[PDB]
């Protein structure tokens, strides 16, 4: 009993299971708000099925302290094996796809961007000079500015990772492009006269923002204030308009034509320009480590050693916790690729600091727990806190926003 423990001089069991008695209960407050409003935007958004898969990972997450203070039984053993290493694996293997996804979305979109200016300003497979003279190559993305040929070269082959020899192809130079869409973004967001623009328009209207600016540069396109204004009120036929008057469309009247015809529509028209298979893929991560599981149960089989002290040795924990590091550092490479997409109500934003702590807590774990006297209490804690934090992070946030802001869904 855990009380008596308590009445002995240790609160440390019956700790974990108000901890976990507290985040069964939020994780079943929350899963059940997600069902009540699964209509709503707020919810509908995002891939629901594997929410639901995180949720119950989570879930086990904090039934796991139950098998680590329970009554000595053979099974609890294995059960708690079997939810220390898969609880997690639940809940990060499904978040990986939607981190994946939101990476692969993410990528197609500057895909259209790419294309866009390829039509538009042009694109050379081999280095060349802009018109001061500094060594260049693709859509005018700068290498280097020693007048030295070699410089450039050297600079390129670090951007690219092989032996270039001054040339390069059409997706290599889509990478260079895609660090000068991402600097053009830096510095429109710290231009006080396009930023409040930028943050109004739909992701195909941005890049036709985008395209203005590597065509007349930031403090040009700031001296379209009255068609600015037009595009940010969302008054798109008065701006296409007021554009067709500028010196810019009178000057280079091919190229702007498409330009604004993109601000009208909101499409790709004047350019020539799955959920499924995610849990699948979701199911496949799982059975992995489901399969590491049960190799170590055959392996090493699980035998008893308010405390339930198991025989399970150093092999049978770093094995699962190797792989259950690997989803974690899966998914935060592609959370941080994805930490600025507006999606979702800022969704990713809160998807990539999760990542964040779970790794200081992944690596934070090692040292502590294969040091400790004290093993089944830290890894309750750990397993709790790691729940914890996805379950405050990731859902709360959609949960405040559908209950306390309707109006703001
Ligand atoms: C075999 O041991 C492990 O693989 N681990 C030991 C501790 C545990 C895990 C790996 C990551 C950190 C951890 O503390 C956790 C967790 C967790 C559990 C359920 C839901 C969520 C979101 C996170
Ligand atoms: C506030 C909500 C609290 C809910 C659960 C608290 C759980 C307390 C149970 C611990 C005592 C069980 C026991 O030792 O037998
Ligand atoms: C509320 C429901 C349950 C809270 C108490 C759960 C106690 C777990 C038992 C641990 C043990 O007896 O070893
Ligand atoms: C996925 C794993 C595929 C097959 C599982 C085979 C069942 C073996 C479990 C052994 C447990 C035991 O008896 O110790
Ligand atoms: C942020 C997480 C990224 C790191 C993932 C790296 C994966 C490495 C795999 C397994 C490392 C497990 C460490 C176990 C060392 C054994 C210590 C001991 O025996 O006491």
């Amino acid at each position: 009993s855990p009380v008596q423990y308590l009445r002995w001089g240790d609160p440390a069991p019956i700790a974990a299971v108000v901890f976990a008695c507290l985040g069964l209960l939020a994780t079943l407050f929350v899963t059940v708000v997600f069902i009540i409003y699964r209509d709503t935007p707020v919810v509908k958004s995002s891939s629901r099925e594997l929410c639901y898969i995180i949720l119950a990972g989570i879930c086990l997450g904090y039934l796991c302290t139950f098998c680590l203070i329970a009554k000595p039984k053979q099974i609890y053993c294995y059960l708690q094996r079997i939810g220390i290493g898969l609880s997690p694996a639940m809940s990060y293997s499904a978040l990986v796809t939607k981190t994946y996804r939101a990476a692969r979305i993410l990528a197609m979109s500057k895909k259209n961007i790419f294309e866009m200016l390829r039509i538009d300003e042009g694109l050379r497979l081999k280095i060349y000079k802009d018109t001061e003279g500094y060594y260049t190559i693709g859509i005018g993305h700068l290498l280097t500015k020693s007048p030295s040929l070699n410089a450039a070269k050297s600079e390129l082959d670090k951007a690219i990772g092989r032996n270039t020899n001054g040339v390069i192809t059409k997706d290599e130079a889509e990478k260079l492009f895609n660090q000068d869409v991402d600097a053009a973004v830096r510095g429109i967001l710290r231009n006080a006269k396009l930023k409040p623009v930028y943050d109004s328009l739909d992701a195909v209207r941005r890049a036709a923002l985008i395209n203005m600016v590597f065509q007349m540069g930031e403090t040009g396109v700031a001296g379209f204030t009255n068609s600015l204004r037009m595009l940010q009120q969302k008054r798109w036929d008065e701006a296409a308009v007021n554009l067709a008057k500028s010196r810019w469309y009178n000057q280079t009247p091919n190229r702007a034509k498409r330009v604004i015809t993109t601000f009208r529509t909101g499409t790709w028209d004047a350019y020539k320009i799955s959920a499924c298979a995610q849990l699948v893929i979701a199911f496949i991560l799982i059975c992995i480590q489901l399969g590491i599981i049960v190799a170590l149960f055959i392996m090493e089989p699980p035998d008893i050693m308010v405390y339930l002290i198991c025989n399970t040795t150093n092999l049978g924990v770093v094995a699962p916790l190797g792989y259950n590091g690997l989803l974690i550092l899966a998914c935060t490479f592609y959370a941080f690729k994805t930490r600025n997409v507006p999606a979702n109500f800022n969704e990713a934003k809160y998807i990539a600091f999760t990542m964040y702590t779970t790794c200081i807590i992944w690596l934070a774990f090692v040292p502590i727990y294969f040091g400790s006297n004290y093993k089944i209490i830290t890894m309750c804690f750990s397993v709790s806190l790691s729940a914890t934090v996805a379950l405050g992070c990731m859902f709360v946030p959609k949960v405040y926003i559908i209950l306390a802001k309707p109006e703001r869904n």
